[PDB]
């Protein structure tokens, strides 16, 4: 076959299984909301965020291509769809992650952030990116806004509004206009609106930034239109004062101008699980030492070795 028979099972939900409980998040698109989830018969009750949009025949047909996209991953670190409700707006029915997104968190929590958290949710975050390089996926969208918390030790990859599947033999998205983030998009991209992995990987680069800042906005006050001119002058985000060389060196790599000289996302996993094990060699924290929230310098555990 051409390319291998997507199987993943679409999961249709009666709306009498659910019960909205309160709103969660509400703007622009559609709003979110949290609920209980009861499958009929079954003890359970499954904490749930429902996520909607008035019915446009434009917006049903993007939000089931998200399900699409959602319904055919399966990783600790990324959000899978539950399923779907087929109400007169669609619903899309996903597991609840408590805390929130990770950028409000780290703004929220600035002070109570151990260097721990910090290089754990890098590991974390690329493993998930890595599965999606496995599910030969491009996600377009990855920010610290689309990272969400489920534990304040266990965070997940979600938003696949602008999700891609990439052929056996493609190797790159050819998008068109369409509004996307300029300061989170790598620099062919931002001049010939191609997409892969490593454009991905400068992404990657940035969300650590937003994490390592404690969620500060990438060149705040600079309009969108000026990045790209920033950007080919060799401009590049600044040092964050906790980032060790060490670190900002591996935010750097993500954004060389040449692609294929940036990490891999396996390789992102390998260097920051690495740092992870002696936390404050890598990030500086005043007060790092006593923080709480609800030679083998070179080993590494095989969990973490992927190839
Ligand atoms: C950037 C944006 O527009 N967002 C991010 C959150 C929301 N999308 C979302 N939220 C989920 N859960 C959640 C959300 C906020 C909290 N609090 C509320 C009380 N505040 C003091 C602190 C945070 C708690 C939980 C959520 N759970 C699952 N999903 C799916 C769609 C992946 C969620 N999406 C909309």
């Amino acid at each position: 076959s051409g390319e291998a028979p997507n199987q993943a099972l679409l999961r249709i939900l009666k709306e009498t299984e659910f019960k909205k409980i309160k709103v969660l998040g509400s703007g622009a698109f559609g709003t979110v909301y949290k609920g209980l989830w009861i499958p009929e018969g079954e003890k359970v009750k499954i904490p749930v965020a429902i996520k909607e949009l008035a019915t446009s025949p434009k917006a049903n047909k993007e939000i089931l291509d998200e399900a699409y996209v959602m319904a055919s991953v399966d990783n600790p670190h990324v959000c899978r769809l539950l399923g779907i409700c087929l109400t007169s707006t669609v619903q899309l029915i996903t597991q609840l992650m408590p805390f929130g997104c990770l950028l409000d968190y780290v703004r929220e929590h600035k002070d109570n952030i151990g260097s721990q958290y910090l290089l754990n949710w890098c590991v974390q975050i690329a493993k998930g990116m890595n599965y999606l390089e496995d599910r030969r996926l491009v996600h377009r969208d990855l920010a610290a806004r689309n990272v969400l918390v489920k534990t304040p030790q266990h965070v997940k990859i979600t938003d696949f509004g602008l999700a891609k599947l990439l052929g056996a033999e493609e190797k790159e998205y050819h998008a068109e206009g369409g509004k996307v983030p300029i300061k989170w998009m790598a620099l062919e991209s931002i001049l010939h609106r191609i997409y892969t992995h490593q454009s991905d990987v400068w992404s990657y680069g940035v969300t650590v930034w937003e994490l390592m800042t404690f969620g500060s906005k990438p060149y705040d006050g600079i309009p969108a239109s000026e990045i790209s001119s920033i950007l080919e002058k060799g401009e590049r985000l600044p040092q964050p004062p906790i980032c060790t060389i060490d670190v900002y060196m591996i935010m750097v790599k993500c954004w060389m101008i040449d692609a294929d000289s940036r990490p891999k996302f396996r390789e992102l996993i390998i260097e920051f699980s690495k740092m992870a094990r002696d936390p404050q060699r890598y990030l500086v924290i005043q007060g790092d030492e006593r923080m709480h929230l609800p030679d083998m310098d070179d080993v590494v555990d095989a969990d973490e070795y992927l190839i």
